[PDB]
């Protein structure tokens, strides 16, 4: 079965917070150094991960 686990590496979500901050919000363009993973899939990683509690 495998439940559908937060398979994201430690680079990726190096990457994604230190282009959130300096490119900004721009999901859209931050796919573009982040292909395959989805605007959708992108941000349900950054609010269950890294916003897990502000």
């Amino acid at each position: 079965m495998e439940v559908k686990k937060t398979s994201w590496t430690e680079e990726e979500d190096r990457i994604l917070y230190q282009a959130h901050k300096r490119l900004g919000n721009r999901w859209a363009e931050i796919a573009k150094l982040l292909p395959g993973r989805t605007d959708n899939a992108i941000k349900n990683h950054w609010n269950s991960t890294m916003r897990r509690k502000v």
